[PDB]
């Protein structure tokens, strides 16, 4: 019964535009990473110790910051995103930033050892490194769970970039002015994704794939909510702002 329409010239161009945007903002080699403040890993195996020193915070905070910059770059390249007001663009970016960081980090995350591998031993990030940055298991364990669930979806790069686009352009963000326009753009992307899936993804990973992708966006809200609680606690630590960046402070604070 179900129709499988072809991708329109506009939909074809949109996937092209997005893929191109991603390749310009995601370094698959991770060759900027050494320019960050060096990672420090102390003896831990204690939340008191974690907050006392916060050895991994300056590095991961630099990574997060770096990523946010790339997300901003990426969002500005989304078809229609430039049509929104500067005020709206900022709101959408700030409230999706952390979600899209988690979302994009999937390219680096490996099921081999349940870590984020960005080359080396220095740039292999485990749960223990994220605790060393002052974040509790209440956020991390379900992040890994989300990361794994997303890996087993086996998304095409075409699907992966369209999802990052849909994440950003969400009309149900707190603070949006022109929610009608944002929804209009999101719809154009959703339909491209729904079309792409139906006529470009082979079974048995094709059936019910869109519904699972929308669900991952709901999990991303939970994590966003959790990150907010944990960043707030983290901020209360004295001389912590210096371990962050002017951009991470503004976007998350
Ligand atoms: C300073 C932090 C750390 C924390 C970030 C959280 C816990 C997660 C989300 C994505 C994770 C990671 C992402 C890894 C990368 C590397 C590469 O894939 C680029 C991508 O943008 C990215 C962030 C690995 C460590 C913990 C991160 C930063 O929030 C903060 O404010």
């Amino acid at each position: 019964d179900s129709l499988r329409p072809k991708l329109s010239e506009e939909q074809q161009r949109i996937i092209a535009i997005l893929l191109d945007a991603h390749h310009k903002t995601y370094d698959p080699t991770y060759s900027d990473f050494c320019q960050f403040r060096p990672p420090v890993r102390v003896n831990d195996g204690s939340v008191t110790l974690e907050l006392s020193q916060l050895s991994m915070l300056p590095h991961l905070a630099d990574l997060v910051s770096y990523s946010i910059q790339k997300v901003i770059g990426f969002a500005k390249m989304i078809p229609g995103f430039r049509d929104l007001t500067s005020e709206d663009q900022i709101v959408l970016l700030k409230s999706s930033a952390i979600e899209v960081i988690m979302l994009r980090s999937n390219e680096s995350f490996t099921m081999d050892d349940m870590s984020w591998t960005c080359g080396n031993q220095d740039y292999k990030y485990r749960v223990s490194d994220v605790t060393k940055a002052g974040f509790s298991l209440e956020l991390i364990e379900p992040l890994i769970k989300f990361q794994v669930g997303l890996k087993k979806l086996n998304l095409h790069e075409e699907e992966h970039v369209l999802l990052m686009a849909i994440c950003i352009v969400s009309p149900d963000r707190p603070g949006v002015q022109d929610a009608a326009l944002i929804e209009a753009i999101q719809d154009r992307l959703s339909n491209t994704l729904q079309t792409y899936i139906r006529c470009r993804h082979p079974p048995p990973g094709s059936h019910l794939l869109y519904a699972k992708m929308i669900q991952k966006l709901a999990d991303l809200r939970s994590l966003n909510e959790e990150h907010s609680k944990q960043y707030r606690c983290l901020s209360f630590q004295p001389e912590c702002s210096m371990k962050l960046t002017p951009l991470v402070l503004e976007v998350f604070g």
